[PDB]
């Protein structure tokens, strides 16, 4: 689970579209839209270490409460940059953050250039294909990948402890 | 009553992706996600006549109106298919219809295979590329364009009674 | 056959793209460009029996090969449609039909909305990610998927013969 | 060296895909496939000058010759890198390199991720739609754009002389 090619939704496999990123890769840089319609670069090698957590969607049960849980959690925690990425238009998630006061962490939409197929989360297939599997990734200020967490059941919450902890020693 | 090749956004043109259509040619299958998960195909020739209507984002003001709007007029009709698509996911449709009770039209996301490019709507520069623009499309049971219509300016509605009126013609 | 949800490439596991196509289901339409950049619909339901082989590229040797083979045998064939289909820019195609001169079957690009994707063949893993699998399927009349064929391994031509009697037996 | 929004195809205007890069901009990063089917990184920041050179098809005329001049004029030229993009699959750039020996340029397809549509240069419309239009790009060390060229004229070759003066100012 902590790191595969394929996950399971609601106990059946389903198959992501490689590459399956490894701990040492550089972080491929993700063109993503925030709900200001701006764009923003996630990965590569920046001046902070990056979070980038990516959800099926906002508007899903699962994945509202674990972006509440994080912004929460990274609070406060200078020297790094979280990111929640998804297929949900800029739109749905100006809604969300609306709805919640989120201001921890930076949400961002994918759909422009699906660029997070390059990070090995792209669902392919099953009623989720084209959505982004739940997973976590750390990345270094040299723009490698430090950490990697793929959640093997979609509809389950990640490990956030082991999230924060590796950060700091980061 | 006719397509262009671009449209103005609060006054600024933006341009589409081709290809341009004209009423007398096939109408494109296009392959989309009902907020069931279920995939759906508008378009090609199916025994009813179809109205395909296009909005950047059920989650903005106009497009939430138009909806509204379409649902109320097109209510009790017969031998006629309306949806209403956009580049939503299927998560936030779904969020749509139960806050608006959407059901004299269907709604539908085209998020996985963007087949409304072969529509010539989708947005290709601007904040909102990669996005639908506003149209109305109705389609015969012969599988043959109609009737089109392009809205000027995003930020406008589209002329109801004309599609109205020509869907009773067919 | 039956279709799969992997294939190999080089005796190594690679997975496809789902939606994963069976006998009896709707044929879905592509969209594709022909060598003279015009667009061909493949799919659907047509007054004719239709064959779309998809392949990883024409300009290697066992896509070459299958191709001829292919051309040959479905030579001066009444009542079917056969199409070639592969991610090559319709440019390569068109260089391809003119050093192998392929006559009998038409070759064709699925470049701008890889709508093959929707036929369970588009690779989702290894080098050859984002390319067409080896594969064949026999649509009919009624535009449902007839037959299937899915070459269980990228290196390995199809089987021939099969695609051809049972095109006959559709007739 | 001047950019824009489109082209023309002997005369005949077809729209670009946004957004349009100006000198000063950042690179952005495209992910693209060389001949053995490795994936290389152009763009962003390298210890590098880079020369982005885009054209619709290194199968057709025009394209094979400006190919073989650039290959010509940067030979010998060090602490520079040159590719050349397009949307041919790797095999069929593979065989343009087994025909014209090719040792002062790389070659590299963009059809998995279509990353140069961030370099405005994905054409819209038209029989074209969906391949690269012809240009010229220079980035810098720090990973910004220095000189932008698209030729006015695809059918044409670009103007090579300006483009060698550059990258020796860098």
């Amino acid at each position: 689970g902590h790191m595969a090619r394929t996950v399971n939704l609601k106990g059946n496999p389903v198959t992501l579209v490689g590459p399956e990123l490894k701990v040492g890769d550089r972080a491929p840089e993700a063109v993503v839209v925030t709900k200001d319609l701006q764009e923003k670069i996630v990965g590569g090698a920046k001046d902070v270490v990056q979070v980038i957590i990516t959800v099926p969607s906002l508007d899903t049960p699962v994945c509202e409460t674990e972006t509440k849980k994080f912004n929460e959690i990274m609070a406060g925690m200078e020297g790094v940059d979280v990111t929640v990425v998804s297929m949900d238009l800029p739109f749905a998630q100006k809604r969300f953050c609306e709805s919640f006061n989120i201001q921890n962490v930076t949400v961002a939409s994918d759909f422009r250039y699906r660029d997070m197929e390059k990070y090995g989360v792209l669902i392919g297939e099953g009623a989720l294909k084209g959505i982004l599997a739940r997973a976590v990734f750390i990345i270094d200020k040299e723009g490698k990948v430090a950490y990697v967490q793929l959640v093997p059941e979609i509809t389950e919450e990640p490990n956030y402890d082991e999230v924060v902890n590796k950060v700091k020693e980061l």
